């Protein structure tokens, strides 16, 4: 009944994450038929409410908590829908629906701790590569949609997801028996979310800038779109077997095996500026989707190994709470720099630094 758990959670990751990596398209078309905020603040929503989702988790249960965020992501997709006004849409959709997907999302994570202990590495490897196949999935679809409907109605065709998603979280049966700072008592916690929060600074900027990279410097290529297929054949995988991995390393060893893919992580984000050709640069994109599909598993499973499973829910949650600033922030500050130095060099070097900031404080915890 694990593996259940494991396709609703899947399911939760996939969609949550993919109608936001898709908000492109229809504001595009929003746009056909200020506006650029409402989806930072819609996927930052995710992350800033994730302290207040641990308590709600805490004390109502995983199934209650992502239900009820579930159902508050529908009500918000689908009344942005029938909202005329941009000053509606940074609520029904920013607001809102951020809030229910964090709601949802949290106990998504959570909840995979009460099956699996031993495997546990791997069912999040299994969650993350199966959600990753979502997200690369919804942008085509809404592109399908617009062809034959307009904005409204692929609001209310996206909204079925979230309807699903709340049918889907029922499935969360407890089986492990307000502002705790006893989670904060733990060094090791502390540390270890002040390095992932220096990381996640860095994080987010190459799959921001580097289709505009591409487009700037490489204008002889027109097939850029490989790229993204390069991150989409190696991350995926790169949460599999990361997943798989990080049950064979026992204890806090774990977090050494993370510290090797921020290094990494860093340094192909320092090498897009380096290639003078193409094929450099595809490789040097594979080996960043592997560093991204490494850093994106390992990071449920190490809170379990850290704090326990009685505790996991609070320090997901302050985790997730510390990595919202770092994340919303990375890629404006990477347009300040393309702007003012000319090339976005700098801004992959300073999006390359802060993964190392986060190796070198990580590697002192175990
Ligand atoms: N999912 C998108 C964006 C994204 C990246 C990251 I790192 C995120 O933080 C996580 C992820 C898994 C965890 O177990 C924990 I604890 C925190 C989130 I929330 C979203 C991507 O693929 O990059």
């Amino acid at each position: 009944f694990g593996w259940v758990v494991v396709f609703a959670a899947t399911w939760c990751n996939g969609s949550i994450f993919g109608i936001h990596n898709s908000v492109g398209i229809l504001y595009s078309m929003l746009l056909e038929e200020q506006a650029a905020w409402v989806g930072a603040l819609a996927m930052g929503m995710i992350f800033f409410c994730s302290p207040i989702v641990s308590i709600f988790t805490d004390r109502l249960g995983c199934r209650i908590t992502a239900t009820a965020g579930a159902a508050v992501a529908f009500i918000g997709l689908h009344t942005s829908s029938f909202t005329s006004s941009l000053s509606l849409r940074y609520f029904t959709y920013g607001i809102l629906f951020g809030c229910g997907c964090s709601f949802a999302f949290q106990p998504s994570l959570v909840i995979l701790g009460h099956y699996f202990q031993r495997r546990l590495g791997l069912a999040n490897g299994v969650v993350s590569a199966g959600s990753s196949i979502f997200s690369m999935s919804f942008p085509f679809l809404i592109r399908m949609l617009g062809d034959k409907i307009k904005l409204a109605q692929t609001f209310q065709v996206l909204s079925t997801f979230m309807f699903v998603l709340m049918l889907l979280s029922l499935t969360y049966r407890p089986l492990l028996p307000y502002f705790n700072m006893r989670v904060f008592r733990q060094r090791t916690y502390r540390i270890w979310a002040f390095g992932i929060a220096a990381a996640a600074l860095g994080y987010f900027v190459p799959y921001v800038h580097l289709m505009k990279y591409v487009e700037e410097e490489f204008s002889e290529i027109k097939e850029t779109w490989v790229l993204l297929v390069c991150i989409g054949a190696t991350s995926g995988l790169g949460r599999l077997v990361s997943g798989h991995i990080s049950d064979s390393i026992p204890g806090l060893k774990k977090i050494y095996l993370q510290v090797l893919s921020f290094l990494l992580l860093g340094l192909m984000s320092m090498m897009i500026p380096l290639c003078r050709d193409f094929g450099g640069l595809i490789v040097v994109c594979l080996f960043l989707g592997l560093c991204d599909g490494f850093f994106i598993t390992i990071m449920a499973p190490i809170a379990f190994e850290l704090v326990g499973p009685m505790q996991a829910s609070q320090a997901i949650g302050y985790l997730l709470g510390m990595m919202a600033l770092p994340m919303i922030a990375g890629p404006p500050i990477a347009g300040l720099l393309r702007n003012c130095f000319g090339d976005y060099h700098v801004a992959f070097y300073f999006a390359g630094v802060p993964p190392i900031i986060g190796a070198v404080i990580l590697f002192f915890v175990p």
